[PDB]
């Protein structure tokens, strides 16, 4: 009948699908993240010729 | 003949040709209708990141 099938007790098939949509959108990550240097030092020192 | 033929006896035959020229456009319908999905089941299950 209509009233012994409460939703308690129906498992509806989900679509396998997220609303994973937000923004990761990083264009200045993006340029300079396949060119990022992995140094086993902790600083960097270059040289600045300043005058 | 001036009285021999009446209308009542006249078939006169149409021109097969039916005039139904009704809105029938329905592209919001016909986007996303090809991908319409028949499910087996009346409730619709996904899941939505929203933080």
């Amino acid at each position: 009948l209509t009233n012994l099938t409460p939703t308690e007790l129906l498992a509806n098939k989900a679509v396998d699908y997220l609303a994973n949509s937000f923004l990761v959108e990083t264009p200045m990550l993006g340029l300079l993240a396949n060119r990022v240097i992995n140094q086993k030092q902790k600083a960097i020192e270059w040289g600045a010729k300043v005058a």
